[PDB]
RNA sequence: UUAAGUGAAUAAGGGCGCACGGUGGAUGCCUUGGCACUAGGAGCCGAUGAAGGACGGGACUAACACCGAUAUGCUUUGGGG
């Protein structure tokens, strides 16, 4: 889905960065308390940290 | 009845033949791996950090294969359904 993260720009980029990653504290948080239904969520958000990655590398030449 | 004479059978265990089992992995058939070559490519990698490794990455992960904090994967151009 890097189709939206096309349609930002540099700083949005890292706020949403700032967002995914403490997102992923929390979920570490639950699949070790006894929670975490859902636990395919903890790819899903390494992956879209990847690509907010190579993106904001493409672009910076 | 008494004398003189002749005397089988009976296996504690063993042998030979046969019948059925146990152990053990020979023989037959088979291939997932090898051996000797032919024709074609290629004949170097490295301070822009190598060859080879250590330690890590999975919902559960001891091991092997893959990958490197963007970690069982990220973008892009083509194929395929």
């Amino acid at each position: 889905k890097v189709k939206e993260i096309r349609e930002l720009t540099t700083a949005e980029m890292l706020d949403k960065e700032k967002q995914l990653k403490e997102e992923l504290f929390n979920l570490r948080f639950q699949l070790a308390t006894g929670q975490l239904e859902n636990t395919a969520r903890i790819k899903e958000v390494r992956q879209s940290i990847a690509r907010i990655k190579t993106v904001l590398r493409e672009q910076a030449n």
